[PDB]
């Protein structure tokens, strides 16, 4: 199965100066729960912005770069690659894979934050007529959780 996995906001920004526009526990919560286990491939960018791969799954990131060689990630250079890596993955971002990866997926896992902010970069416009709501589900808010967000499951129609 090849997933994507995204947060984006009532206008579809995913992201500010390299870093998430939110604060949001319960996102990071899911990703991981989500994830574990499996496999992640996302751009340079995104990984820089992470810092080090993720415990505990595949971390694959996609660059241009041949002296990109770092401990605990497994290095990609073309979109091709992706369909030879074995097992349930996660496109993990950022805009550039997004794009790339939207008309090629089976599925889509989506964090809908459910605000308005600042951003610099976006996910690719989608519409229901070509994807099923297999489930959403609206998070849960609290102190440290406190942005409306629903978690929707959308497969290709
Ligand atoms: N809200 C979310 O769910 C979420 C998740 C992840 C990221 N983000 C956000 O997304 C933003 C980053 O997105 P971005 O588009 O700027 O960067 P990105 O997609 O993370 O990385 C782009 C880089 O990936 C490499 N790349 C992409 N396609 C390639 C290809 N076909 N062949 C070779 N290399 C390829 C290139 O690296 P080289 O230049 O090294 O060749 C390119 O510059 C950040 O703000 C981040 O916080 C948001
Ligand atoms: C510990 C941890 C740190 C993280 N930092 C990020 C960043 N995303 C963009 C810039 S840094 N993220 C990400 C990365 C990709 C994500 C993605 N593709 N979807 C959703 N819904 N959330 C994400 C969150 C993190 C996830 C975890 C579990």
């Amino acid at each position: 199965t090849l997933s994507i996995l995204v947060a984006h906001d009532l206008q579809r920004v995913i992201g500010f100066e390299n870093q998430l526009p939110w604060h949001l526990p319960n996102d990071l919560k899911h990703v991981k729960k989500l994830s574990t286990g499996h496999t992640l491939v996302m751009g340079r960018k995104t990984f820089e912005s992470i810092g080090k791969p993720l415990p505990n799954r595949r971390n694959v990131v996609l660059t241009s770069d041949t002296s990109f060689n770092v401990e605990g990630v497994d290095v990609i250079h073309s979109i091709e690659d992706i369909y030879q890596l074995p097992g349930h993955v996660f496109i993990f971002g950022g805009q550039t894979l997004f794009e790339e990866m939207i008309d090629k997926v089976d599925d889509m896992y989506i964090t809908v934050i459910e605000g308005k902010f600042r951003g610099d970069t976006f996910f690719p416009p989608y519409t229901f007529e070509d994807w099923e709501v297999a489930s959403s589900v609206e998070g849960k808010l609290d102190e440290k959780n406190t942005i409306p967000h629903t978690f929707l499951h959308l497969i290709r129609k």
